[PDB]
């Protein structure tokens, strides 16, 4: 990983690896937070992390 910013200018509103890290990142410090995961990744809103939090904790009640 040399080259840091290689280009990817075309705009790309998808969870990536690199975001799904992040997401997990302050999860474990501020838990249940979304003013401040959200607030780290700008591309996403609060309202929009919000969700994965359930994903990721979607079971079949």
């Amino acid at each position: 990983g040399s080259s840091g910013s290689s280009g990817d200018r075309q705009f790309m509103n998808v969870w990536t690896d690199h975001e799904k890290e992040i997401f997990k990142d302050k999860f474990i410090q501020h838990p249940k937070n979304f003013g401040l995961i959200a607030s780290y990744l700008e591309r996403k809103s609060v309202p929009d992390c919000v969700l994965y939090y359930y994903l990721t904790k979607k079971n079949e009640n």
